[PDB]
């Protein structure tokens, strides 16, 4: 029956957790996973989630289908979070929004929608990007290309070539952009740079599709969304897929949102029904439990304020692990430039180690990273920071 | 930007919930939606489901990603329920099975797999069927048609027209089949009819896609799986999408499974592999909460054993509303025969009212059904059967 079917590409990450788990080094450190661990190196349960979940368990309720669009409040919660409490665009009702099965599901729905209505659009992703970007858009039959981003020569954005590359693009072509906290690089645009990029997206009539998955891991909630809020202010046909996976420690509960910012209330009505019809032919309606958590935390001002504070705690704990790392490297490689480590943001960092050095960390010291040089800065804490740091020193000098 | 996008007509039944919800009448009844209600007309929370979520809340635990395929346990419960505890097919390792976002997510993943791997196959569904079948398979770019099924003359199957239609189909054409409890009609194939279908499905080399959402609601768990197991014993390449929404009363939590039966271990690994790949590029991995409920109930023998009692309870209550409705009607319109109301199985019945008769039931009585005469029997209970039964006796001598 099925011998024509090829074996899958495979899970690059589980083959990586499997290798680490197997790794015999007692001092082993996993900087390879895409996940927040606290300073005790465990996945945190947030205090506000914990309260929300207590509410859900009292009383245990009947469990109807959620609307295809997800809970009214969940929907609002993504919107306020992304566009600002009581944003003009929200008052005028110019945004169509759905709850979604994570960021992933929001990517999937946006992509499927853009495939149905703009079957002529190619999509570009950044180079590099999270590989699931590509598999999701390719999964819909969109042509995926990449645009020039990480300058491997400098640790910086190759901004010029990037811009000029947008100049070559067609009406309605889609740009998958990271508003903050780049994955895999941690390398972010500046505001004045976002301002440039956006005028280009306006001038060539392109679609910006922003995938924001680390809001608050960056600078702060409001600031992290700058690109989004600018794009709105500029009349761009904005798509926004957003995720609560990392910033609620709710990865498994699959909570996310897709937003589409339209010109007029009537176009909003059109897009919205279509987002609904798309959800319907995929999975029907989103999971209740996750939905209630997002609903409760975002909309209960006290819990929201609590939430935000836990989020900044993580943002800050990362920043310290970041600065604590650079100080040990500069102390011991007197010549070198390590600024990029603290100039980066979010949960990831391109360390600028060569594939070979990354190999040597693993084989000599039990330290797992990805070979493009990506490390998960959250994997680091005080019980492992010296061990990693000195291990990096050994590999870097040689 | 989006002037060219169509209005989405909407999920046809939910706007009808709005119109009944709108209806002013004291004696309003809603028999249109597909939800199981208890003897008090309320959506229940199953006693075993209660226990499970008590466990999930204690302690509230971190929420990591489930594997792409869902919980190994969830996956097992699906498999055991459908093919039988420690079944030959399960021991041999020949069934590739993933947790899914509802049955709907099972149909979707299945459909995509068929689309990626058997791109010339057409899909056939029952005339009529649950609307979403078509919407889903059409949404993956498969061409959907109908096979002759329900007979308006008799309220029976058009069995001859059906096999005859089957005979005209090509190798690897897909048949969407309800193994029991057909939606919308309630009208089921007998065992010998089943063997006969499967025979034709064999001789013409077709693919059976068995979509089973009401296991336990027809006769009992095993009997309801008869076509599935038989096809297995037949060595056909079966796909089985199964849903826990109705029989765990967990609609909102989105818990289903997809199983594909293959000839060799090697084939299982390829196919199963494609399935995780397929999940990855739609939503990454399914919801933890629902997934824990299915895992827990399914594999705790006491809860599992409890759970089944609860289904059979539910099976019984519907069978009683079924017999009660016929008693009232058979007693009061002497000549014509209603055996179909109890010849039918599961949640739905095609009542045979014309749209003229159906409208009038809403217009004069406030009793809400689909225009095609589909009623949901579980919407009935001892407090309104007596009301509804008469509105029908009435609308019928018009
Ligand atoms: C035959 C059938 N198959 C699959 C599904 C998918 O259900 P899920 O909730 O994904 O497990 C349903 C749902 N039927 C409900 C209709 C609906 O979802 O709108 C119903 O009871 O009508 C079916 O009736
Ligand atoms: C982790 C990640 C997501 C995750 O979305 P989920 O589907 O909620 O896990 C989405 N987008 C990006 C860029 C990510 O890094
Ligand atoms: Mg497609």
């Amino acid at each position: 029956m099925f011998e024509r079917i090829d074996y899958y590409a495979g899970d690059p990450i589980l083959g990586l957790v499997e290798k680490f788990a197997a790794d015999n080094n007692p001092d082993k450190v996993n900087l390879g996973i895409g996940i927040y661990y606290d300073e005790s190196g465990v996945m945190p349960v947030l205090d506000c989630v914990k309260i929300a979940e207590q509410r859900i368990a009292d009383p245990i309720s009947p469990r109807p289908y959620l609307p295809m669009a997800g809970l009214p409040g969940h929907r609002k919660g993504c919107q306020e979070l992304l566009f600002g409490k009581d944003a003009p665009v929200l008052k005028d009702g110019l945004v169509a929004t759905i709850a979604t099965i994570g960021g992933s599901g929001a990517l999937k729905v946006g992509a499927e929608f853009i495939h149905e209505w703009f079957p002529q659009s190619k999509c570009y992703v950044s180079d590099p990007t999270w590989g699931n970007h590509i598999a999701i858009f390719e999964g819909c039959d969109i042509e995926v290309g990449k645009y020039p981003y990480y300058d491997t020569a400098t640790g910086g954005i190759k901004f010029d070539e990037m811009i000029a590359f947008f100049e070559t693009l067609n009406k309605d072509d889609v740009l998958l952009l990271h508003p903050c906290c780049h994955n895999p690089t941690g390398v972010d645009l500046t505001r004045e740079q976002w301002d440039t990029v956006l005028n280009v997206i306006q001038e060539r009539e392109l679609i910006p599709f922003m995938d924001i998955a680390y809001q608050g891991f960056g600078e702060d909630m409001d600031s992290d969304a700058y690109a989004i809020r600018k794009a709105v202010d500029m009349g761009l046909p904005l798509f926004v897929s957003n995720s609560f996976s990392k910033n609620l420690s709710l990865y498994g509960e699959r909570v996310g949102g897709l937003s589409v910012v339209c010109p007029t209330v009537d176009e909003t009505e059109r897009v919205f029904g279509q987002l609904n019809s798309t959800v319907r032919r995929i999975y029907s309606s989103p999971p209740s439990h996750g939905g209630r958590v997002v609903d409760i935390v975002m909309n209960d001002a006290a819990l929201h304020e609590q939430w935000v504070g836990e989020v900044y705690a993580m943002r800050d704990r990362i920043k310290s692990m970041r600065t604590k790392l650079k100080s040990v490297l500069e102390a011991k490689i007197s010549g070198r430039n390590f600024d990029y480590l603290t100039a980066q943001n979010g949960m990831f960092s391109f360390t600028g180690l060569t594939p070979e050095q990354v190999e040597r960390l693993q084989s000599e010291f039990g330290i797992y990273m990805i070979s493009n040089s990506r490390m998960c800065v959250a994997g680091l804490n005080s019980s492992n920071i010296d061990y990693v740091a000195n291990a990096m020193v050994d590999v870097l000098k040689d």
